[PDB]
């Protein structure tokens, strides 16, 4: 009897995990392959440039619009379900992707990136929130958030070089239309599978110092990849004259230590459940080590190992603090997971919204090693700030 319904429920819950993680994979593929495509119109590819604030405000339009939406879309995920705002996010992401494949101007690209911001808020917060919801127990919550962040890192690291070599071979019409078709197939498959209490407000999560220090951790761990992603792809030619094939391929061996860091902290959170603050702090420590060591890496292979240490550190901090964030709102607040991952994406959003607007300007004014040592100083001075979470078992 009951074994059949239980294995069917675990089957459908694993299917929802796979469909949500593939949704996050394809969505981050969108956000990180439109970046080498945008400067080619407005007048072996590598994503970013460092010039033209008018284009940089387009690159940060996604992050500033999710920064403006998900404080209002946090309680939207709390009031309604998770599957309906995930469908709203994937629907506006389909509309965004066919708006990329539809036109080529500045205003339409700005509108498509803004719709990617709206879909980032809705779809990304709903996806991470229902991965936290459908895995209430802690060693499966950490492992499912690990698979989530592993496919997020897949779509954000190994997807931009192949998206670039599809833009150089096929173009922009056919790849974005078929990727929007695969995204609508994923959304309709989650409609076929999923079939879609009072909640705490978003103000009261900021008054919780534990949620506030995890939000500061996510801001300060995202801020090195925030300021270094529009910047390294012009520091290459200034430093060591990196080839264009070895240009956007620099984040491509940074996925393997990301998934090794994810696996390492899933192991060290299933073995040590109430010691995730130490792996968040150690993640921030190796973040500050990598950001301190990047301008010392004047050859290509040490730059690759420094950026893979950077993705290793963001993997440790994200996979050791996003289960801590849901566990923390579970044991200290009501057990609704939308607002607290809206706070997580607020941290993500303020990082990637201050990145492409003023990052290139403060590199052109101060320098590159000054910015890198500033962020490494921030992370070496913020890794002993995660010590406040030592009483999460108490
Ligand atoms: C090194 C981390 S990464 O995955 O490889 C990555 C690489 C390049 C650009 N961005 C990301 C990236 N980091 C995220 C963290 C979160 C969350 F806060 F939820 F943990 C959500 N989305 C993320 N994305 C898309």
């Amino acid at each position: 009897a009951e074994e059949e319904k239980r294995k069917a429920e675990e089957e459908k819950r694993k299917l929802v995990l796979v469909i949500v993680c593939v949704a996050l994979l394809l969505d981050n593929m969108l956000y990180m392959v439109i970046v080498p495509i945008v400067p080619d119109y407005i007048a072996p590819r590598y994503p970013t440039e460092s010039e033209d604030v008018k284009i940089g405000v387009l690159f940060a339009s996604k992050a500033i619009l999710q920064l403006l939406v998900n404080p209002l879309s946090g309680p939207f995920i709390d009031r309604m379900s998770y599957d309906v705002p995930l469908l709203i996010g994937l629907g506006v992401m389909f509309a965004s992707t066919v708006l990329f494949a539809f036109a080529e101007d500045y205003a339409t690209l700005f509108a498509a990136r803004s719709l990617q911001g709206l879909g980032s808020a809705f779809a990304d917060t709903s996806g991470i929130a229902m991965i936290a919801d459908k895995y209430p127990e802690e060693p499966e919550r950490s492992r499912a958030l690990g698979v989530a962040l592993a496919f997020i890192s897949f779509g954000s690291l190994v997807a931009p070089p192949f998206g670039g070599i599809l833009y150089e071979f096929a173009g922009k019409r056919v790849p974005f239309l078929v990727l929007a078709a695969v995204s609508l197939f994923d959304a309709l498959l989650l409609l076929a599978v999923a079939k879609p209490p009072v909640g705490t407000p978003i103000h009261r999560l900021m008054l919780d110092p534990y949620i506030a220090v995890v939000a500061g951790a996510l801001t300060t761990c995202n801020i090195p990849l925030a300021f270094l992603e529009p910047t390294i792809a012009t520091w290459m030619k200034h430093t060591m004259a990196a080839s264009e094939w070895e240009m956007g391929m620099a984040w491509l061996p940074a996925f393997v230590p990301h998934v090794l860091g994810v696996y390492l902290t899933v192991r060290l959170a299933a073995r040590y459940p109430h010691l995730q603050w130490l792996y968040g702090a150690l993640g921030l420590a190796v973040i500050g080590a990598s950001s301190c060591i990047v301008p010392a890496c004047r050859s290509f292979a040490p730059l690759v190992v420094s950026l893979c240490g950077l993705c290793f550190g963001i993997a440790l901090v994200d996979t050791a603090l996003l289960p801590t964030l849901a566990f923390l709102v579970d044991v200290r607040h009501v057990s609704v997971y939308g607002s607290v991952y809206a706070i997580a994406d607020i941290s993500y959003s303020v990082a990637y919204a201050l990145g492409p607007i003023v990052a290139g300007h403060i590199v052109h004014s101060l320098g590159f090693e000054q910015l890198s040592l500033g962020m490494g100083l921030a992370n070496l001075l913020y890794a002993p700030v995660l010590l406040l979470l030592r009483n999460v078992g108490l």
